[PDB]
Order: C-alpha cells, then structure tokens, then sequence
C-alpha cells in the first residue's frame, strides 16, 4: 500500500559553496526542499535532520589518513598540503571549499541515518537528496564527491540484510560504490549510464564483478540522448529479473538528476516522469528502500525531479502548475513542474538497447537458485 | 493448383529425447508414413534437407552457444556445468546423443524451404520437424535448442519486404516474438494459453518496440478453446493483420499441442479446428512455409498434420484411416478425425470480445 | 605463423570531407576499434605510422602539386582558385581542415609497410588508411589526393624486380595502372565495374604499352556479382598471373565498396566472399602489404577490414561482434559477416568465362 516516508534535511546545507562557476551547487537541495514544502509535501513525511557523521563513522569505509586530511585541510592552509592535495585527488574538480568537511557529514549523516531507520523497521522509506555521492573511493575524491555516503549507508544496511542490491540512474557510472563491492555478492549494484568517453571512464558491460563477486555487478553502457521510452523499456525488466535471481531484501536507489534533458553537463534526454518511473517501478517491490540524490547542474529541474520523486515516494499526485516558492523565477518561463524533451537525436536504438539485455541477462542465468 | 515441396529425413525419427519427456521426433516418422498411405507423396515433391551448418545458425544464435551445443554429450556433461546453467541446457532441454544433429536437420528444411520459396521454385514449403520456437540467441528453452523460424525467417527476408508468422501451438512463440520484436519487416501474431502457463510471455500489452511498435500481436488464451470459439477469434484477425500489413510471404507454426486431448495442452480443438487454419491461411495466395511445433500425443499429431498437409495439397482424403506402419496406434476406431472432449472452455464471449477488439484498435494503429 | 604490422593513427578518424561527403575516415577508427575488442592486437605489431614528407610523396608527385597540398585551406581558397581548378581539388575531392596531414599519414603507413617488407622484418603489412588509388601525378581524383600505393610501390621495386599489385574495389585502379602502365616491373591487376562508371577506364581491350604490354590486367565486370562468381574467376586468375609472373612482393588494395549494400557500389560480395581473396593471395608464401581503399557503408567497411586482418592473421573471429565504441552502429543484428542482397547478378557464367579466357590469352604472351 502507501508507505511511511521519512526525509532528512539540513537547512544549511544550501550554503555550502563550492566556488566560482563550478558546477555542483549544493542550493538545488535547498531549492528541492522549498519547492516540495510549498507543494505541502511535509504534511505526509517525518522530517528529520540528519546528525554530523563523525570519523569513526567515515572510517567504516575510508582510509584513517583520507579521513584526517578532510578534516584538516581549508582554504586558508592549503599551501601546506600540496602534496596530500595530490594524494588524495583534491583540488581542481573537487576542490577545498569553507566548510568542506562538515558538508560531507551532513550529506553522510542523512544516508546513514536512513539505513539506521530502515534497519529498526521505523520507516518504510527513507529519502536523503543530499546523498548520493558516488565516485569518492576509499583514500581519494573523485567527481565533486568526497565522502562514499552510499558505500557507507550500505555498510550500515549489511548489519541486518544479507543482500542489499544498489541501483543507479545518475548518468554516471557509480564506480565508487561498484569497486567497494566488486569482490562481494551481498551487494549487487546496478548502474545505467553514458558510456564512451565520458566521466568516469569504467562501467563497461563485460566489468561483472570479480572472486564471489563475480556476476553481482551489472552495468548498463547507454549512448547520448536516451529518452523515456528507451529507458522505461529496459529499466523494469532489469531491475524485475535481478530482483528475481538476487532476491535482496533492502534496495538504495541513487537518483542522480544528471540524466535529465537539459541538464547542462549530461547528454541524455529523460524528462522528469521517464527520471520517475524508475523509482515507481523498485517501489513496486516492497522492499526497505533508501532513496538518494546524485549529480544533477540545471537546477531548476533537479529541484522539479526531486520534488516529484518525493510525492512518488509518498503516493502523492501533485499539480503540474508549480505552487509559489522562495525561488519561483527559476522555474520561468512556464512554472511547471514537469518538463519537455529536447529535439536532440537519441544515439541509443531499439535494436541496441535489447541487444545490452540480452548480454545482462545472460550474466543474470549465472546467479544460484 | 499449387506447387507444395516437402522435407524430411528419414532419420529424424531415431533421435531420443530421453525416458519420460514428452518431446518425441518418433511423431514426425508416423506423420510421414501415414501421409505416404493417403497418396499424398504423388503430389509432392519430397527432399530430403541438407544438414544447416553451425555457421548458418550463428546468422542468428551465438557463437559461444552453438559451440556448446555441438561440443556437449551425455558422457562430458560434469565438465561443462557452467555453460548448462548459461545456456539452459540439461534438464527440460536435455543433453541427448546426436542432439547437434537433430537440430541440424530440423533447421535445414526450414531454411531450404525459404530458399525454395525466394526462388519461386514452390508455392508451399512444409517441414514438420521444424517450428522450435522457443529457443534463443544463446539458450535452450521448452524442448528447442535452435530457432529454426527465426533463420527461415531472415533467409526470407533476403527475398521479401514483409514477412508475416502466425503461431497456432498452444504456447507463446516467444523465441520468435523476440528476434523480430523491434522490427517491422516481420510481423508476429500468437494465439496462445496465458496465465500461469509456460513460458510466462505473451500478453495482450506485448506489442512490440521501437519501429516494431504495433508488429507484435498476441491473443492471450484459456484452458478449453474450442473449434467454434477459436474459429470465429482468428480467421477475423488474420484478415485484418493482411490487409493492414499485407506481407509478401507467410510463415505458419502448425503446433499440435493446441489440440484436444494433447497431453501437456489444455486446448479442446480437433484436427479440423485446428487446419481451418492452414485453410484460412492459404486463401490469401502468398508464397507459404508451414512448419511444426508442439504436440505430445503423438496418433494425434500424425493425424494433425497429415490432414494439413491434405489441407495444403487441396485433397480431400477419407476419414478411414489407410493401412499404414503404425495401424494399432490409432485404435480402436481407426479414423482421422477426432472428437473434442467435455472439457469446460473458459474463454468467456466477453473475455475473447474484449481481446479482439483492442487487438483491432492495435492493428489500426499501422501506416 | 607469418608476422603481421598494422599501421595506425588516432587522428585518423578526426579528418572530415565535410558534410554529405560518403567518404569517411571515421571508418579506419571503426575498424581498428572492432579488431582490439576481438583482442587481435594480442597477435600483431602495431605501429603508428610517420606522417610522409614532401620529399617521400614526390618520389612520385610534382612538386608542384605537393606543394599546393602542403598550402591549400578552407581559410585561403579563395587566392588558389585557378590552382584548385588546375590540380583538380574543391569539388568531389573538397579542401578541408588538415587535408595535408590526412595524406600525410594514409601514405606514411604504406610506405613504412612497404620499408618492413623490404627489411624483411615482417611477412605482411597492414594499411587501412592507404589504398587511394585514383589520385594521379598531378591531380587529385576520386577522393583520393596523394597515391599512396603507387608510392609503396615505388619503395617495394628498390628490392623486388617483379611486384604484383592487385586490386579488388569495385572502381579500376586507374591511378596505380598509370603509374606503371610502360613498365614490366609492376603489373597491376583490377577487378572492377565497367560501363559508365566511375573512372570510365579499365577496358578488358587495355593491356599496357611498350615494355609493359601485357603487364596491364583488367577484368571489367557488370552489377550484382556474387562470392562464388567472383571467387571462380579470382583464383584462377591469380594463379596464372603468379605462374607467368613470378612476383617477388604483392600489393593487395582491399577497397570494400565492392560490398553488398554499398552506399556507392553496385556488387554483390559478402565479407566472406571479399576476404577470400586475401586468403588466395597468401597461399603463395609472397611478402605482401594490404591496404584499404573505397566503402561508403561504414558499418560494412569497418566488419570486412576486421575479418581481413583476422585472415591476415590465420585467427577465426567468432560472427558475434563484442561490445565496442561503436556497438549501436553494427544493428540490427551485431554479426560480423552479412548477408548477400536479391539483387540480380548481371554477369552471365559465360560471360566471366569468355572474359576469363581472354585475359588467359594475354597472359600466355607473357615471356
Ligand atoms: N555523478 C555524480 C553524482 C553525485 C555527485 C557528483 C557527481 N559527479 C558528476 O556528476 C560529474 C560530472 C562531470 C564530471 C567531469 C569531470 N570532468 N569532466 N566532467 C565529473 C563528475
Ligand atoms: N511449444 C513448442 C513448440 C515446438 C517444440 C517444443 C515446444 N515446447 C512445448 O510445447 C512445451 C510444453 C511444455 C513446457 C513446460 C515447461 N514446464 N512445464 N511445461 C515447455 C514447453
Ligand atoms: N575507389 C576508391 C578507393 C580509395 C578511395 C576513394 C575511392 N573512390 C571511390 O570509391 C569513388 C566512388 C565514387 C566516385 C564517383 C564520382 N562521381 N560519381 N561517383 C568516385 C570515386
Ligand atoms: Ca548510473
Ligand atoms: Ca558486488
Ligand atoms: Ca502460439
Ligand atoms: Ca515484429
Ligand atoms: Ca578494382
Ligand atoms: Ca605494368
Ligand atoms: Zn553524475
Ligand atoms: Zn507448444
Ligand atoms: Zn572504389
């Protein structure tokens, strides 16, 4: 039936910064948050904020020497750590920023909070857009991402689950959270992304894990300018035949805004009902469920995106006629919630796309039953 | 009257799915003899079909998957677990002796038949041990190892725009619906038993993708269908999908395990019901490949398909069975036609009127 | 195994003739994509080629006509119009960015090919790049600006007294016959459409002049020739001119528009049918630099050159293509080999064989 959503947010987490036009603004999360109250969405869902994961809680996953320069390094000592700069592959992409080390507590706290509640069976659904990061590896950033917070949220979620499956519909590939769990079958991720020459450059289809890991990782390799028929035609029937063969029994869906049309760094061409289907079609299953942002840089829609796949969560129908908002001219010039398709060619034909199924399913004949 | 070739090879009934499973290559050698005491070999011209090469089955399956088909035996089974499991090999598809063979030889009168009929050389082309049609491009599935509809299929289309298959066994020809499901050079319409049956596909919604949208057509049935409910369901349908589609070439799945009294079916047709079919089919004059299928108890698809070959010769032949090698497995009557039983059909007006009629509304939808 | 180089550049798929153009360099980058994901780099050198100097292609050349290549670009056409008109550049041979440097490297990999045969350090080299045969001393033609076979050629005859260039695109091989049509160091020998097509040479009647009459072979063919027609005039044809000749070194240009289903050709050949020829000519044991030439299909031209360099080889790939850069292009079917069309063959058995014993004739004149 209808379930209990539980949503966490940080109302300062809109203010962290990471520079002069770079494009990852941390605002969109507090542009979703605005939008969905104003829609009235707080009436249906517990809010909660989430804590400052600590190290103790970072360093489940990352290494103790990666966690110790987060917490130290600042815009103004930067010149003395040059070198671990390096290292640790921070300051270009994912640069030093005021507040750099609390903005990944709070993002982490939310995702690792949200698997604490699934875990205690307090909420069917737990939603933390703030999360979603999923390039930082165990010693290095990667991708505007610091800290691993699914990596982290599934580590948590592995107290109580013996299988935790990871689904992944950022336009990226989710190579951080798929080489922490790349030689283990308690976790199945699954990611759906560009590929070919695109960031971050793994994510073929024939990478399919490795030792007991091998066959529990599945990847999708999509050309520019998928749209929502493509997509939704290959989406369910995946994700309904791993669900089949890898049965697990808690789900964390990464719901990474970077596919949508328009998006000014991605090249797909999904509207926000394509984006949200995705999210009904695991909904379906009925499993303890931790729904997480991603990537996403034309903030109007991530907002619009989030908002909507937060009234799917809750089972929600909401106006397509934006209500007011503290942010309302961004919406402009239509003010609606949904979005329109670009004329941009779809690279991706049908042929092409059940070709890709019938290779994953292959791999899928391959787990025990 | 029309030109009909037929293929066969005498060997064909020797091969031996194991004991217990139904699938029995014996019926094809019963079909063949009863047939040849009608008369009907005076009509036809009768080949035997060259073995298809694995090279001519990977124009379609895969190459890891043929390889495996052609390298595994009952005695090498335990070395070749893994690729089992992948290709869904060794339990309802089981590895038997001469198993590469038989599909050698059910593939290659499906695929000469198509040669025959691109090269006008025959208006009619039947080959009863082919219409395996739930095999895939790299598994087994359902007793078929290769998809011998789905090669006939594209040789066709080397000679013909549009191709139209119709799939009258009881269950979903999904191995075919699949090969062509994003395309619109081949059209496929099923009628089938749906609902938790084998092999799960098939459903009303199915109806293709990507410029194949609209090119997949299923009718979705219950247990119990009988000659005057199916009747009165295709030979409508079938006329729509030829005047909307109008293909240049037909291929027909004659599947026997529709009929009543089969032994793995729920279907209450008799061998009439079922070859009013073939009837309807060849009113439309166009080149034709009549196939086999499903169909486990065996006097009743010998009986089946020697009357569709009658069908597609233009010959009455006599209810009263000719004395032929396998006599006693047709008392105690000793006749061709059979009875349909009291089972219930379950396949309410309603129901098939709902089915028809958005099945109507998807056909509509064709340029 | 005879060892095998391969030249290639990674710029190479980044020239563009512009746009509507059917010539596309992306084509070479499609190729050698699909061979490393066949994993055949594990069995060959593969070297990036130099890019050749001004003084390399006038061994040839005019220096005039090099020069005007080295200067020519979209931003300075105007001031070079009567030079554009004078060595035939602008039209079906357009000026576009880096035209210079595409020469430079399509003709960089066929003479350092041709430098390894010569050093005998490899027994085959590979140049897909290469094989712009129309392209004449003094004038583009063709899509073709720099003659890099006739300049491999040129660097071959420093160390073999006899080379045979064969040459198996759809178009004669004009530029390359002209280059040594009063020489019997060379003879060239073409397959090719004749009759109102482009270049409108390579008449059956032209047999070469002075000291190479004879050392000239045409064999002029209509549309719609097919593998097993092509493949009984091919052998035989080459192995009488290997009898009579005795060549020391062989250029073989493996221009694929003459494919089934070139956007530009009008023949017949599978991959299958096409790449035979490659396994002729190796039989005789002759140092050997493979080049590539037309194809307008890309898809096709991408699949044939694979397989020839799996021949080249002695490596069976299998027909499943493996996932690639360029995947979605290879649909609907993601095979390797294709499948002939319906068109009609145009070129009687008799007469290929009248043709055949004409050339047969020459030949014999041959000391
Ligand atoms: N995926 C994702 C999820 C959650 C938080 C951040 C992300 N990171 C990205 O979206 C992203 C986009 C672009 C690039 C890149 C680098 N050089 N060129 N492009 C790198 C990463
Ligand atoms: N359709 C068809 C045509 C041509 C050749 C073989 C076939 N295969 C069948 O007839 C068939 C019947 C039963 C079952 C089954 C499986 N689990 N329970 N029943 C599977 C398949
Ligand atoms: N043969 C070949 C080899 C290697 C590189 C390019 C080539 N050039 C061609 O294939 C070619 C095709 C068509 C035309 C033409 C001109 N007017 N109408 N058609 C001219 C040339
Ligand atoms: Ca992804
Ligand atoms: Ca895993
Ligand atoms: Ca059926
Ligand atoms: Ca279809
Ligand atoms: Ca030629
Ligand atoms: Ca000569
Ligand atoms: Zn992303
Ligand atoms: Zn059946
Ligand atoms: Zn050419």
């Amino acid at each position: 039936g209808k379930k209990k959503v539980c949503y966490y947010y940080d109302g300062d987490i809109g203010n962290y910064y990471y520079g002069q036009g770079h494009p990852m603004k941390p605002h969109r999360i507090r542009m979703t948050h605005n939008l969905l109250l104003n829609y009235g969405l707080y009436r249906k869902m517990e809010i909660y904020r989430p804590h400052k994961a600590t190290a103790e809680e970072m360093t489940k996953y990352h290494s103790d020497e990666y966690i110790k320069f987060l917490r130290s390094i600042r815009p103004d000592n930067m010149s003395e750590y040059s070198k671990q700069m390096q290292r640790f592959n921070v300051g270009e992409d994912c640069p030093v920023f005021d507040g750099l080390f609390e903005f990944c507590q709070l993002s982490t706290g939310g995702s690792v909070a949200g698997a604490v509640k699934l875990n205690r069976q307090q909420t069917d659904m737990a939603v933390n857009w703030a999360g979603g990061l999923h390039h930082a590896k165990k010693s290095e950033a990667s991708g505007f991402c610091y800290v691993n917070d699914i990596v982290l949220a599934i580590l948590e979620l592995l107290k109580y689950h013996q299988r935790v499956l990871y689904i992944d519909i950022d336009i990226h590939h989710g190579d951080g959270v798929e080489e922490a769990f790349y030689t283990t079958d308690r976790v199945m991720t699954v990611s759906f992304h560009k590929y070919g020459e695109y960031f971050p450059g793994t994510g073929d289809l024939r990478d399919i894990g490795a030792g007991k890991g091998k066959y529990y990782a599945v990847n999708f390799p999509m050309r520019d300018g998928i749209d929502d028929e493509s997509y939704g035609q290959i989406f369910k029937p995946i994700i309904s035949k791993v669900m089949e063969m890898y049965q697990p029994s808690a789900v964390v869906l990464q719901c990474g805004a970077d596919s949508l049309s328009g998006d000014r760094l991605g090249c797909f061409n999904l509207t926000v009902k394509g984006h949200a289907k995705c999210v009904e079609v695991v909904k379906t299953f009925n499993l303890p469920l931790l729904m997480l942002g991603g990537g996403g840089y034309t903030i109007r829609n991530v907002a619009r995106c989030w908002t909507y796949e937060t009234a799917v969560a809750l089972d929600c129908e909401i106006p397509n006629e934006l209500p007011y908002n503290d942010y309302f001219e961004y919406f402009g010039p239509d003010f609606k919630l949904h979005i329109s398709p670009s004329n941009m060619t779809n690279q991706n034909t049908p042929e092409y796309m059940e070709k890709i199924k019938q290779r994953l399913f292959e791999n899928l004949r391959m787990l025990p039953h």
